[PDB]
RNA sequence: GUUCUAUUUUGUUGGUUUUCGGAACUGAGGCCAUGAUUAAGAGGGACGGCCGGGGGCAUUCGUAUUGCGCCGCUAGAGGUG
């Protein structure tokens, strides 16, 4: 729970995987690798509403619960992975992705790459929903 | 040339054969200014270099989806106005 035993004068690299749905969002940090998890906070968790599991204050409450978290580990820097639902359906970062952020870069943290891993497919299968849509 | 063959021919009655005309076939010739309109801003075809998510058969690759196995940390996740 100390952290890693290393002289300072460098920083100790972790990544987070943001999921920044529109039904929630997911702040998950773990190791270069990937296998670690260290912290996974939801936005969905800091809300009494399920409404609310999108917003962007969770996204920054849920931030600042794995910033807070982070450091008690001893990660200094963290590369983002931004990520949509994509594969078949919608393409486009959820409202929580620049709360959530934005959060990381306020409470401490040190920010390193940013790269978009949503799973665009070369083609998927049939999307939900008639050959009409989704009318309302 | 061959065949069939009308009738003028032999003084007046009978027999053959020509010529003579009519019909047919056949051999060797002369000659034509000897004999085929052009090649459709019609078409068919051949040929030459290309061109194309045209067609059929086989092969090869891609991420995504779903499901399963293992590993990590965790209490929520999904959807909705
Ligand atoms: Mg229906
Ligand atoms: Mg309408």
């Amino acid at each position: 729970s100390l952290g890693p035993q290393v002289a300072e004068g460098e920083n100790v690299f972790g990544v987070c995987h943001i999921f920044a749905s529109f039904n929630d969002t997911f702040v998950h940090v773990t190791d270069l690798s990937g296998k670690e998890t260290i912290c996974r906070v939801t936005g969905g968790m800091k809300v009494k509403a399920d409404r609310d599991e999108s917003s962007p204050y969770a996204a920054m409450l849920a931030a600042q619960d794995v910033a807070q978290r982070c450091k008690e580990l001893g990660i200094t820097a963290l590369h983002i992975k931004l990520r949509a639902t994509g594969g078949n359906r919608t393409k486009t970062p959820g409202p929580g992705a620049q709360s959530a952020l934005r959060a990381l870069a306020r409470s401490g943290m040190k920010i390193g790459r940013i790269e978009d891993v949503t799973p665009i497919p070369s083609d998927s299968t049939r999307r939900k929903g008639g050959r009409r849509g989704r009318r309302l």
